[PDB]
């Protein structure tokens, strides 16, 4: 029986025979006695040649163990795992499904665009957006630098390129210690400096070794242990791109995967460490099929391409001169030559500021402003001798069902039998930092919104302190003459129409209770703003922008005058206002309105609405998309959900770094005039997710939200709509520009829900959940 003694020198496991064995020249994993001393042993050693239960065959049931101060954080990546391998084969993956079934798990992790490795591994380890951590894609150009960027290149190690501070400095600065067995970036001097301890890249080392090595440094001294290591494989993405998703292929690499991860388990059963470890176990993004049948072709939209891609999922075009050219290349000519040009084009051409504001994708010089999004499945590639277009790949969207990742976690910091709603990988830095006890470096991760997931959470989050308190808008006389412009000749008792908006204190506190359950949003910026009470709604009116920042109401389940009547506020001095003056004839913008006159009640009610702090500067092509969505979807969706709370206003994001800005730097007005042109509208739509409740008597924890940035555009050419007779494109368009409500937060300054009789933490789940249709649809 030489093979099974042969087979220590090409296996890692302590077979039946061997317990007990001869050492010799030489075994890659060593069984039996003296293993243990020599710490020489193969993983399931104990179990296999003491006679002991192996992790696996246990039952699930915070003792680490001698000389184990603090529970060490293992970080392990699977690359390419999509949540879908998770959800259909996890009885084939018996010590995956274990801790699935034990430790903490979530329903899938949502990567970053564009979901390629370099950028969400960084990401993982940083807390950041691509835009802000530099890694905006595996291939790149940046024309400071003026050098390229590659994965197969040393250029990719040069610190210039990697941004932020990933775990592994955050440790090492607050006394610890930190270890990698590869991580994009490990083998980078960032900010100056390596991992505690780490290994030069080489995808051919076993899977095995790279745990053993693992295992060795849970053995070191305590003096030299290292706190947080990180543990990473190529599987299933190197299956995954030669034989596409659903492959048998790819379920022997998620075995090879899933077997992975058991020596790991069993290794720290062996040292008595699986309830001392907290382990995360994680991928980057996931996996989607691809033909060479499935391409879109650049030959087809220009008859010369002068030009530069990066070819694929995530596409990019960029002059092929540069740097001199770089600036100067017309990427607005290039994206209106790749728009509407075929009926189903299978991707669609942006510059990055018009990308949904949900991708955080435009805030970097490395982010050329053409970007491609391709259709799942396809790929957008030069010429039709591209080569790369079967099996498998990565790079769409993150909303893509495909594109999803695992989250499972186990140990003595995390719940057990535990299964927890889809969540962001650009939580997890804050994760990591709370379990490792170290404060975290400013990141994207919203502090405390996963503290669900833990047993004691380490961070408890504060509320933001309101930066600017509401002043006085004092009701006043109509101005004598009026010189707004403004007509509505049907009222009849002007004043007394305008006392209608001078509520009596029990009517503003009736207001409030309908239209503002969820309390008022406090003011982060810097703003001069007062709060203007209504019967149906109600606003902060804020003389910096001459325009509302929000406008609140509520609208019960179930149930269009534009300026053929209109009039000034009294409340708002006239030199704060808009008038309809300023609305001259000859233009392309014309008063859109926040809180929609279509629903009031007809009769004097309506005239509350018809007032010119109630207006905000639309496009015309913007309005056709508003007008639709206030008179038709918005009452479908108020019908089908029992109610809804809406929050609505401008965003003013000219400087495109996904955050409110000083009001210097807005970049456009309407003509001839001051009045400022939003970048983006926000609607944020709330209701109870059980629909025998309506947004007012919901408890808290049942909140449902829906939350929209609408880019404000001149034209309706990102739904191909301008020529289109009708409007059942709307629905569509507003779907791919979701967002968290902390998105809409981050750029309006504005901080939603202080009002919830809940703990913090649970309404920052609630602000932080991605509404997602693309899957649905
Ligand atoms: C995602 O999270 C990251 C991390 O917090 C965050 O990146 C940060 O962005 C802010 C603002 O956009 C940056 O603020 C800068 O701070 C640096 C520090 O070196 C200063 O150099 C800058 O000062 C300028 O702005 C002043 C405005 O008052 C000006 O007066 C002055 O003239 C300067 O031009 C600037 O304040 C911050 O540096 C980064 N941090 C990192 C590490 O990158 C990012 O904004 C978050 N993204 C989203 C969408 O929320
Ligand atoms: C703001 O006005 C510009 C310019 O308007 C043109 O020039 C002005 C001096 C005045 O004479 C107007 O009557 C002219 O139309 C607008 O830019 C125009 O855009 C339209 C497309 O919508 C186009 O047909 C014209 O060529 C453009 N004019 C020029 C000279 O560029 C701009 O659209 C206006 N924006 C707003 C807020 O409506
Ligand atoms: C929806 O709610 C119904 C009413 O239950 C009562 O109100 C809800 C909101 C909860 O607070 C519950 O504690 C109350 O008893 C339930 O009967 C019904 O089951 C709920 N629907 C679902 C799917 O749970
Ligand atoms: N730490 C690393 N250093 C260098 N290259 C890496 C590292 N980790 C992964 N890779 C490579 O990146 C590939 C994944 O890229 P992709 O399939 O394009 O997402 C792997 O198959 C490796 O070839
Ligand atoms: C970067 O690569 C491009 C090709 O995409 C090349 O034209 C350019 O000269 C390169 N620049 C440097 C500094 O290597
Ligand atoms: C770089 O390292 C220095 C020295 O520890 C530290 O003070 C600084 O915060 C680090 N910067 C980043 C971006 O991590
Ligand atoms: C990479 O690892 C393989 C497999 O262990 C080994 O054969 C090879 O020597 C290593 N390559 C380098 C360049 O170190
Ligand atoms: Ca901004
Ligand atoms: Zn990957
Ligand atoms: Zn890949």
């Amino acid at each position: 029986y030489q093979d099974i003694c042969v087979l220590p020198t090409q296996s890692w496991s302590c077979n039946k025979l061997r317990c007990g064995e001869k050492r010799m020249a030489n075994v890659l994993c060593s069984c039996s006695e003296d293993c243990l001393t020599k710490k020489d042993c193969c993983t399931d050693y104990k179990s296999i040649c003491k006679r002991e239960t192996s992790w696996l065959k246990d039952q699930c049931a915070s003792q680490c163990p001698e000389g184990f101060d603090q529970s060490p954080l293992i970080l392990f990546s699977m690359d390419g795992f999509r949540a879908e391998y998770l959800e259909t084969w996890d009885t084939l993956m018996p010590n995956i499904n274990k801790l699935k079934t034990c430790g903490t798990h979530a329903k899938y992790m949502r990567a970053v665009y564009p979901t390629k490795t370099f950028v969400n591994h960084y990401t993982i380890v940083t807390g950041l957006y691509a835009e802000t951590h530099g890694i905006i894609d595996n291939n790149m150009y940046d024309v400071k630098l003026n050098q390229n960027f590659s994965l197969s290149g040393s250029n990719m190690r040069n610190a210039a390129w990697w941004g932020g501070q990933p775990i592994w400095h955050t440790a090492s600065y607050q006394g610890l210690k930190a270890a990698t067995y590869f991580w994009p970036g490990s083998e980078v001097k960032i900010n100056g400096s390596y991992p505690t301890i780490y290994k030069v890249y080489n995808k051919s080392t076993p899977f095995e070794a790279r745990v053993m090595e693992v295992l060795k440094w849970l053995d070191l001294p305590k003096a030299k242990r290292p706190d947080f290591s990180t543990l990473y494989i190529e599987e299933p993405d190197t299956t995954g791109h030669k034989f596409g998703p659903v492959s048998g292929q790819v379920i022997k690499s998620l075995q090879m995967a899933d077997r992975t991860l058991g020596m790991l388990m069993e290794g720290l059963k062996q040292r008595n460490l699986h309830n001392c470890v907290n382990l995360i176990l994680l991928a980057d993004h996931g996996m989607e099929a691809i033909s060479c049948n499935r391409l879109e072709y650049m030959t087809d939209y220009f008859n010369t391409v002068d030009f530069f891609m990066y070819e694929g999922a995530a596409p990019r075009i960029r002059s092929k001169n540069v740097p001199k050219d770089f600036y100067t290349f017309d990427s607005e000519a290039i994206v209106k030559k790749l728009t509407c040009r075929k009926p189903k084009q299978h991707f669609k051409a942006y510059l990055a500021k018009d990308l949904p504001k949900r991708l955080h994708f435009a805030n970097n010089i490395r982010i050329d402003k053409v970007n491609l999004m391709v259709d799942r499945q396809w790929l957008a590639v030069r010429n039709k001798k591209y080569k790369y277009c079967s099996g498998g790949t990565h790079g769409y969207d993150n909303e893509f069902k495909s594109m999803e990742a695992i989250f499972l976690a186990h140990g003595p910091g995390f719940k057990e039998k535990t299964e927890v709603t889809s969540f962001e990988n650009i939580e997890v830095y804050n994760l990591m930092c709370d379990l490792l006890k170290l404060k975290p470096a400013p990141n994207n991760g919203t502090h405390g919104s996963l503290n669900h997931l833990l047993k004691n959470p380490f961070y408890n989050p504060s509320p933001a302190k309101e930066q600017s308190p509401p002043l006085y808008c004092l009701f006043g006389p109509v101005p004598s003459p009026d010189v707004s412009g403004c007509k509505c000749s049907s009222i009849t008792d002007l004043e007394a129409v305008n006392q209608r908006l001078n509520l009596i204190d029990q009517a503003k506190m009736q207001s409030e209770a309908d239209n503002l359950p969820y309390g008022r949003p406090h003011v982060l910026q810097h703003s001069k703003y007062c709060l203007l009470h209504q019967t149906k709604y109600i606003s902060a009116y804020s003389q910096d922008i001459l325009m509302p920042l929000w406008n609140s109401y509520t609208i019960s389940k179930s149930l269009p005058s534009a300026s053929d009547c209109l009039r000034l506020d009294v409340r708002i001095p006239t030199v704060q206002s808009q008038t309809c003056s300023n609305y001259q004839p000859d233009l392309a913008i014309t008063p859109g309105f926040l809180y929609p006159p279509d629903f009031s009640s007809s009769g004097p009610e309506q005239y509350d609405a018809l007032i010119t702090s109630n207006i905000v500067p639309m496009y015309k092509e913007f309005a056709r998309l508003w007008n639709y969505f206030h008179s038709t979807l918005l009452p479908k969706y108020a019908t089908e959900r029992n109610g809804l709370n809406v929050i609505s206003g401008p965003i003013f994001d000219y400087n495109y770094d996904g955050h409110f800005d000083p009001y210097d730097t807005i970049d456009q007005y309407v003509n001839n005039t001051k009045i400022p042109i939003p970048t983006h509208y926000f609607v944020v739509l709330t209701s109870c997710e059980n629909s025998t409740k309506t947004p007012l008597n919901c408890p808290p924890g049942s909140l449902k939200v829906l939350s929209f940035i609408l880019p404000h555009r001149p034209d309706n050419s990102e739904s191909c709509a301008d020529k289109s007779p009708d409007n059942l494109w709307v629905e569509e368009r507003m779907q791919t520009h979701t967002a968290r409500v902390r998105d809409v937060e981050l750029l309006t300054g504005l901080d939603f829900y202080s009002a919830l009789k809940q703990p913090l933490s649970e309404t920052l789940r609630l602000k932080t959940f991605l509404p997602i249709f693309i899957n649905s649809v």
